[PDB]
């Protein structure tokens, strides 16, 4: 069989359905594999009877066509920037045949089935099928060498019996977790109690037992085995009781500027946006000066713990006492970006916001009279009295009428007396039991004028239709000054690496699967000059993890502009890493190796 | 029943024990602000691409002295936006525009209101 | 020849003696202001029609978040005044734009209008560099192009200073420091100065054209000259912001 010219499949439940972060994944890895295999490439996976027709040959190409007819013989579905061909099996219309696989499959591998496990259920009758489909291929083609790639536990019932039938296809296997891993990670020490703990114990006691072996099975089964970062490889070896063969990190579709400074005016303009928010937010109660201010923000599911929503506010209650205690003129606006259960904008974010909006209003007519003014004296001047070029005395521009209309605006943004501006935007459906305001509330960041740290809540996905904070995520990123994002459970950091590539540093931890990716490739103390700090949450205690994210807030805070633009610039020269055109090539040298493995024709 | 096509908007402006605007108040405010703001956006560049047009015709196969197809104003991030917009101004189903813009301190008791709900305007 | 799809439009600063600026010059910028005022209204129009059907949407017959005909937007009397800006705009036939801003007291005698015009540059549509001769001192006070010499320098891609005599290089260098490439040449002290800090080859990479005017004949100069300009010509808009 042809190496060289060979064939691509991949497969995952996540395909044209997004369930989950593999959607992205696959999505944004389109367009280079595409580029590299054209029509060779196909992805496979369950077809989403609601939502697919939502997202939506040659002779070298021909045996597929027969393998499809074949299959569509015993009673299937044939998008994105770069188009890639899909495969999306029915999987009611084969439902009947459950009983006889589930038996198949226990007897097979010993792998229970339960019949509430509905997801299972879906796993193993796409596992068969798939097997099944590239079973037939493998015959009726005899020209390619197959590779038959494999992403997440759902989707690898289908590798355990590719050994087992010794189909003749490659076979890759990549889990994006472990089972136990998150399941471990309920409430808490999984980093370093975790060489001495029982696989199949452990898994009995959380009940998945059955769910484990088929992750366990696919990564055994697997010619090779993969993860998506050092920290889940570790935890995988240890869990799944097999080292991987490799890394394979999510890269990015990073958009190129033409301009490389581009990024560099965006974040001035999003900043704006940003910066008119908190006018409104902080209206009435407005002592700083947001020339001198700083954006921190964390983002993502609210996770408390595991996100690292408690490191974050606490660090922020330390960093505040730290930068009052040093007389810092500088400000730091932290937002939370992770949604909760809500009833929408409070009354008081629209109202300040309005209250603002009418202000600018009376200030542009007040400017436009004003302007009628000096231009007079301008055109006017030397004639009917007038000893200077430009007016000198604000009287003869400012009149009584333009005074009392900007006074009756600057009283509307009066506050209540001892009213300070909120730490949420908006009405929360469980206000006392919310976790993240509680943690607020207890180190008692209230947004007081002597607070240098600010603390704002928005427990809501952004969106440029939001009618206060109009802007979409990535948006507001670019505005920002510094990401801040100390995860404890997080096989890759999707959101750091977004991060970065908006030109924008970021605070990580070497738990969190890019903070360990990055801590490989860059010396630490050279990275945080590229934008990324990483936090200690391995060989340090939780107190000592606060201490170092707080001592790298500081550290930052106390940047110049010139050091802030130039180390923005630095991290996004380093975006290029995080590009599918460079992470790729590990998708590339994992399928090679595949080859290798199996069907190893060439010597050399 | 005469089949008139004009419109009546009644307001009463009688001052009662209120908790302030009503969000849904400010809120439509400013998703119709939105929406003013994002077209002004959207002529801004027809503007430019009406001007070029204009500068450069009769030449480089300009048959026409205007632009004569919407498609070469209007392009299809400008749709997207303002079609985001509208979006934003929808209600949810079967909800009708309210007959009071603030939150009443006794609403149920409110004889004003009570008597609209009677009516039922 | 090559089939370039690109433009050089090239500016002549240099003062002479003249009666101020042409009326052509002046009645030319006013027409474009006046079509740029005029589509400002009619994009007003546009505004409060494509609003409208936004905010009625799907009321009122509306099928459709959009308007889709340009009909619904654009109204004759719109288009009459578009048409009349667009008319005043019209040259004489056969009339080409000028190589000169201004009204030249010795017009027959001038040696760059003569060399322009012994070269036949007239600015004709298949031509595809244009000459345009401003025989004074730029300032943002002037009524036509309204910079000072420093911003008018930023806004160009080009400095071109292929000097004979020049013991300092006061130009390229003030070209330089706006962060402008230049073409120089080694006869000048500046190009003399920058030909031996850089190695000439790495030079040109940052920006220094360097003609020799020394070691060649004067035609051989030209065509190295002209070798710059058609090398700068080819670079791509990424190349050039580098
Ligand atoms: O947001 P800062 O770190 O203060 O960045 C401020 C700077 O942002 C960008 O670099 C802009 O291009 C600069 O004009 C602006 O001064």
């Amino acid at each position: 069989r042809d190496l060289q010219n060979h064939l691509l499949f991949e497969t995952a439940t996540e395909v044209a359905n997004r369930v989950g972060g593999i959607y992205s994944v696959l999505k944004s890895k389109a367009p280079i594999t595409v580029a590299q295999y054209k029509d060779h490439y196909h992805l496979i996976g369950p077809l989403n009877k609601a939502t697919y027709q939502n997202e939506v040959f040659s002779d070298e190409m021909r045996p597929v066509q027969h393998a499809l007819q074949t299959m569509e013989s015993r009673g299937f579905v044939y998008l994105i920037e770069g188009a890639p061909k899909v495969i999306l099996f029915d999987l009611d219309s084969v439902r009947g045949y459950s009983n006889e696989w589930k038996g198949d499959l226990w007897s097979l591998v010993g792998i229970p089935s339960p019949e509430n496990d509905f997801e299972t259920n879906d796993a193993i009758l796409l596992g068969y099928t798939v097997a099944w489909f590239l079973g037939e291929v493998a015959h009726l083609d005899s020209q390619h060498a197959i590779v038959a790639h494999f992403h997440e536990w759902l989707a690898g019932v289908a590798l355990p019996l590719c050994r087992k039938r010794r189909i003749d296809v490659v076979t890759i296997f990549t889990t994006h977790a472990t089972l136990l891993g998150r399941y471990l990670c309920a409430s808490g020490d999984f980093y370093n109690c975790l060489e001495s703990v029982d696989v199949d114990h452990e898994a009995g006691r959380f009940g998945i037992y059955h769910r484990y072996c088929i992750e366990r099975a696919a990564a055994h089964s697997a010619d090779v085995f993969t993860t998506v970062s050092q920290i889940t490889a570790f935890e995988a070896e240890h869990l799944l009781k097999r080292k991987p063969d490799g890394i394979l990190p999510n890269g990015l579709n990073v958009i190129k500027f033409q301009a490389f400074h581009e990024f560099q005016n965006l974040h001035a303009l999003k900043k704006e946006k940003i910066n008119d928010f908190v006018r409104g937010h902080f209206h009435g109660c407005f002592d700083f000066d947001l020339d001198n201010t700083l954006y921190f923000f964390i983002a993502g599911r609210y996770e408390y713990k595991n996100k690292g929503a408690d490191m974050f506010i606490e660090a922020l209650a330390r960093l505040n006492y730290r930068l009052k205690v040093s007389g810092s003129k500088k400000t730091v606006v932290a937002f939370i970006v992770m949604p909760a259960k809500n009833n929408s904008f409070t009354v008081e974010a629209l109202k300040g916001q309005a209250e603002v909006r009418a202000l600018e209003n009376t200030v542009h007519e007040v400017t436009t009279s004003i302007g009628k003014r000096i231009f007079d004296h301008a055109i006017r001047y030397p004639h009917n009295g007038l000893t200077t070029e430009l007016p000198t005395d604000l009287g003869e521009l400012l009149k009584s009428s333009d005074k009392v209309m900007l006074k009756r605006r600057i009283l509307a943004l009066r506050r209540p007396e001892g009213q300070l501006p909120p730490i949420v935007t908006h009405n929360m459906v469980d206000d006392a039991n919310d976790l993240i305001l509680n943690k607020i509330r207890q180190v008692q960041l209230f947004n007081s004028p002597s607070d240098r740290v600010k603390m704002i809540f928005h427990p809501e996905f952004l969106n440029a239709n939001n009618p206060i904070l109009g802007l979409d995520y990535d948006e507001f990123v670019r505005g920002c000054h510094l990401g801040v994002f100390p995860s404890y459970y997080e096989p890759w950091g999707y959101t750091p690496a977004e991060c970065t590539v908006m030109g924008v540093p970021s605070i990580t931890t070497n738990v969190s699967g890019f903070g360990s990716y990055m801590e490989d490739l860059i010396e630490t103390n050279q990275a945080k000059d590229y934008g990324i700090y990483i936090v200690d949450r391995r060989f340090k205690a939780p107190d000592e993890s606060v201490e170092q994210l707080v001592d790298y807030m500081e550290e930052f805070v106390k940047k110049t502009r010139r050091q802030r633009i130039n180390q923005r610039n630095r991290t996004e020269r380093l975006s290029d890493l995080l590009d599918w055109k460079r992470m790729g090539l590990e998708y590339v040298k994992a399928r090679q190796l595949a080859l290798r493995r199996g069907y190893p024709d060439q010597f050399r």
